[PDB]
DNA sequence: AAGACATGGAC
DNA sequence: GTCCAGTCT
């Protein structure tokens, strides 16, 4: 694992590589964001943005989602992988927003996690992007980057990774650092072919030096 | 607690 | 024809 100063050094670099890093899921409100991120699990944004382009046209409130037949909703998001579980989760989720949260998307992370289909990653994206609540959502990219760079150990769980970053990164920068890491991993330290040769971190990166050598 | 969920894009 | 883009029971 790198030293704290090194980690901050890696993050400060990513910041310069992707100064405009942001959430790339198209949404007009917290609710649209919630649905968008739920469909985003194990799927690409381009795909999700395409589907919600029409979905948010057909649905605009939770009453709209539970109004139609489950089979209908499934069809509406059929191109999304894991669409069956997602379609079902959305209906139970909307029902709960109505029954339990006065028909609104809760601003609490743990409260969001009670919603069917919502795990820690999803809840973290939502409170951060929609309500400015500092949080570090750990997805495939964040985890890969953290491990390749030696931010934490390869055996650490997503929670452990999240706790490592929170301990290092100042609460006031958790959100933006999260997006920078996403961008860094999505457009640079990719899973299939990382751009190590021209990376400003190879000089202190374990995965990068092994990749070259 | 591994296992099932699952379409679509990048090679 | 593989590999990659979280949650639940
Ligand atoms: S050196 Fe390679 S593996 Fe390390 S962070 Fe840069 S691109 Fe990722
Ligand atoms: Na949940």
């Amino acid at each position: 694992m790198l030293t704290k100063q090194q980690i901050r050094y890696c993050l400060d670099e990513m910041a310069k590589m992707f100064p405009d890093a942001h959430c790339e899921l198209v949404h007009r409100n917290p609710f649209e964001l919630l649905i968008a991120v739920v469909l985003s699990a194990q799927c690409t944004d381009a795909l999700v943005n395409k589907v919600t382009k029409r979905l948010f046209e057909k649905y605009r409130t939770p009453h709209d989602y539970i109004a139609v037949p489950l089979e209908e909703l499934e069809q509406d998001i059929r191109s999304i992988g894991l669409y069956r579980n997602k379609a079902r989760n959305i209906q139970k989720l909307c029902a709960m927003l109505i029954d339990k949260y006065n028909g609104e998307v809760p601003r609490d992370r743990d409260e969001l996690m009670k919603l069917p289909g919502v795990g820690r990653k999803t809840a973290n994206v939502v409170v951060s992007v929609a309500f400015g609540v500092p949080a570090i959502a750990v997805d495939t990219h964040v985890e890969r980057v953290s491990k390749r760079l030696g931010f934490c150990r390869w055996d650490d769980s997503v929670l452990e990774v999240e706790k490592t970053l929170m301990k290092i990164i100042p609460k006031e920068e958790w959100s933006i650092t999260h997006h920078r890491m996403i961008f860094f991993g999505r457009y640079h330290c990719k899973a299939q072919s990382p751009q190590c040769p021209s990376c400003p971190l190879l000089h202190l990166c374990r995965e990068g030096k092994k990749r070259m050598r």
